[PDB]
């Protein structure tokens, strides 16, 4: 009675239990279900499988501060608002900055921005927001903020279990909704003990080192490994570069992948699309799609189909 055909039988056995991916073969490029959004990170939408966050999944985005997550978050605002849709920030941090969200594709002006008092109330606002089934993503920024109602007020006891309570009320309900909510964490290196346990979809964003171009400094190269993923296969990482006061970069994204797919060359140090030439340093190359953006289309049109849709 053959393995093969005897692993995938009860194999299969398990996802009708438990879910749909609760069993995956890391190797599957599988892809059956979409309607994800774009994080502007061509690299990290890849290492998603899905190429995007998928929408009705509670996901995680945690790491040390100045990372990268928030912007990342904002990104992810920018797309789901750029596409019709109507996006709610659950700020408990009050650092959030306008300029900077703008200058992103945020459409500020009609963006919902709630600032709860205690962590009930934040928490509350926000599952009613879900359940408006008007809402296409909802990020809170804090996960650290979310203090209870005493504490602040006045070990005994914790908040931890004010997350599962929301979480377990709010996680089936964006489900059948279709809202999407990103949770922001943070340095250690309480209640993320419930949120590691439902999020569809946990990211690990670290900033790996500083960006200079010969001046000061003006972005960081990120890397983020995202480990956990039910839609597709985790562990996969992606990096990306995120100039200081303009975001994600794009076009130096279409470089990293251009290259590491083989529709750019390098000869010493001079980067070029077949015949024609774009300049040498990749700062440079990053100055010469950030011109020409028919170029640069074709490339992110060759990339987009050399994999998984
Ligand atoms: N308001 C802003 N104006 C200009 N540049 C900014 C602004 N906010 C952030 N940046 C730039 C410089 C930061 O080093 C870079 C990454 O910061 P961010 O992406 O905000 O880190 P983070 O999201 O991991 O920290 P946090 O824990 O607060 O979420 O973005």
């Amino acid at each position: 009675p053959d393995r093969e055909k005897a692993l995938e039988l009860a194999m299969a056995q398990i996802d009708k239990n438990f879910g749909k991916g609760s069993v995956m073969r890391l190797g599957e490029e599988v892809r059956q279900p979409i309607s994800v959004i774009p994080t502007g990170s061509i690299s990290l939408d890849v290492a998603l499988g899905i190429g995007g966050l998928p929408r009705g999944r509670v996901i995680e985005i945690y790491g040390p501060e100045s990372s990268g997550k928030t912007t990342v978050a904002l990104h992810a605002v920018a797309n789901a608002q750029a596409a019709g849709g109507i996006a709610a920030f659950i700020d408990a941090e009050h650092a959030l900055d306008p300029e900077y969200a703008k200058k992103l594709g945020v459409d500020t002006d009609s963006l919902l921005v709630s600032q709860p008092d205690t962590g009930e109330q934040a928490l509350e606002i926000a599952d009613m927001l879900v359940r408006s089934g008007a809402l296409d993503i909802i990020v809170i920024d804090s996960v650290a903020a979310l203090v209870p109602r005493a504490e602040i007020e006045g070990h005994v006891g914790l908040q931890a279990r004010l997350m599962s309570q929301a979480l377990r009320k709010m996680t089936g309900a964006l489900n059948n909704s279709g809202t999407t909510a990103i949770f922001i964490n943070n340095l250690r290196e309480t209640g993320g003990k419930a949120l590691k346990f439902y999020a569809s979809v946990r990211l690990d964003v670290r900033r790996i080192e500083t960006l200079k171009d010969g001046t000061d400094a003006v972005g960081n190269r990120t890397r983020v490994k995202v480990v956990k993923n039910k839609v597709s296969p985790p562990f996969k990482q992606a990096e990306f570069d995120i100039l200081y006061g303009q975001g994600i970069s794009r076009e130096g994204s279409l470089i990293d992948m251009g290259v590491e797919h083989g529709f750019i060359r390098k000869s010493g140090s001079w980067f070029t699309y077949e015949g024609e030439q774009l300049g040498q340093g990749k700062e440079n190359a990053r100055k010469f799609l950030l011109e020409n953006t028919d170029v640069a289309n074709e490339i992110e049109k060759k990339i987009k189909e050399k994999l998984g849709i």
